């Protein structure tokens, strides 16, 4: 089986993780500027003030993409470069920068794929509630249509949101991401405002006849039962509670994006447990059904699975615990489990309406060292990628409409609250000299593209 003719072999980045220049050219403060400037949020006190300095070095970075042979490149636009206050006046230097990057990409025959919101909310919008405030829907819509209408001639693929689960729960429940809020009820409100924001943009693109594909990116985690790994008999309560726990990861976002409702089992449980007010639950259901519209594609960030079992003494919002199967793990503590990419893709094809799928993020963090002859022999990353590439091809053979694959990441970068301690790039970045050093995985990916395109 071959990959289909125009398969988008890509790599992926996000603005706050690579761009630096956090306050040049009138760029507004984002919630991640504020978050990394507070003590105790980021390992070793790292921040994204400089990052990979991609704001200044983007030309050389695009030439490495041309050397790599990428068919596409996924990046995000920093909202605070365009609207320093979230609302208000447009900033010309911000538009100028993305104008130059997008044109350099088109110039070198690389399809741009743009994530509109990749977590860097204007701090001025946080100051009036951020994503917990329903007016955010319109502030996001005005920003999203400005960049779609400006770039639609050069950019055919648009992603409204990257990983809503994180924006909501890690940003507003666990408090481990910006804005650092800790309130499950605010987190659900965030989930809702994101869905409405996503719907309003998709509808605007269809109604105005704008010839672009618009999608959304969800991080999905196939959940497996420890009991079934052990060959025990699965009780019905255990299956019920593990499925509730996996609806919080996956169906809570797939269901409204692809079917126009939230998952009913989860909502009942959350209401029963006083985690979610019953009126909001009915209101959210009503508002999503009214505003729902199908997207043009689904983006899937896949890294690993979860193995879970039932436990009535758990401190989690569901009575479950996590188990740790034997095998290979990364610097993230994530099981290397390529079969989960295939199972997930088959599970998507069989449970939701037909839709084109792109793997918009997949990759692995290993503790890379530069050798004496300036190489980086990341054979563990090569093995990770090779095995997941193979599951993707296998899924295509089984009828999954998989149209692209974007490796995370093109270059080492700031890994949010882990700082720069986790390297995901196929390109090593020396953060003291900003030198880019192609890892061995760069040449493997280069060869894999050449022979599957």
């Amino acid at each position: 089986m071959s990959f289909p003719k125009g398969f988008l072999w890509g790599a992926a980045t996000a603005s706050y993780q690579i761009e630096g220049a956090w306050n040049e050219d009138g760029k507004g403060e984002s919630i991640w500027d504020r978050f990394t400037h507070q003590k105790g949020n980021i390992l070793y006190g790292h921040n994204g003030d400089i990052a990979c300095d991609h704001y200044h070095r983007f030309e050389e970075d695009v030439l490495l993409m041309k050397e790599l042979g990428l068919k596409a490149y996924r990046f995000s636009i920093a909202w605070t470069r365009i609207f320093p206050d979230g609302f208000g006046n447009v900033n010309q230097k911000g538009l100028e920068f993305y104008d130059r990057l997008i044109n350099k990409l088109v110039e070198n025959g690389i399809e741009p794929v743009i994530t509109i919101y990749h977590w860097d909310l204007p701090q001025k919008l946080q100051d009036i509630g951020g994503w917990a405030n329903s007016e955010i829907v319109n502030y996001y819509f005005d920003y999203a249509m400005l960049v779609i209408n400006r770039y639609k001639d050069r950019v055919k693929y648009w992603i409204t949101f990257n990983e809503p689960y994180c924006i909501a729960f890690l940003g507003h429940w666990h408090g481990v991401h910006a804005p650092g809020i800790k309130d499950f009820k605010v987190a659900i409100d965030v989930v809702h405002n994101i869905m409405l924001s996503h719907f309003k943009v998709v509808k605007a693109v269809k109604e105005n006849n704008i010839d672009v594909e618009v999608g959304i990116t969800l991080n999905l985690t196939p959940v497996y039962l420890q009991t079934e790994r052990l060959g025990y008999k699965v009780s019905e309560i255990e299956r019920e509670m593990v499925n509730l726990s996996s609806q919080l990861d996956n169906e809570l976002f797939l269901d409204p994006v692809l079917k126009g409702n939230y998952p009913q089992k989860l909502f009942d449980y959350l209401v029963q447990k006083d985690l979610l007010e019953a009126q909001k639950a009915l209101s959210m259901q009503q508002e999503v059904k009214e505003n729902f519209i199908f997207p043009d594609f689904l983006g899937i960030n896949y890294y690993t699975r979860a193995v879970r079992l039932y436990d009535e003494n758990s401190s989690w919002i569901f009575p479950i615990r996590w188990e740790h199967p034997a095998g290979e793990y990364t610097e993230m503590g994530w099981e290397v489990f390529p079969q989960g990419l295939f199972d997930l893709l088959m599970w998507i094809k069989e449970n939701y309406p037909q839709i084109p799928i792109y793997i918009t993020e997949n990759g692995a963090a290993y503790n890379d060292i530069v050798t004496e002859d300036g190489k980086v022999h990341d054979s563990k990353r090569i093995e990770y990628l090779k095995q997941h590439f193979d599951q993707a091809r296998k899924a295509i053979e089984n009828g999954v409409d998989l149209r692209g694959y974007f490796v995370w990441s093109l270059m080492d970068n700031l890994e949010w609250a882990m700082g720069y301690t986790k390297r995901f790039g196929i390109i090593y970045v020396d953060y003291e000299t900003q030198k880019r050093i192609k890892k061995d995985s760069f040449y493997f990916y280069q060869q894999y593209i050449k022979e599957n395109s």
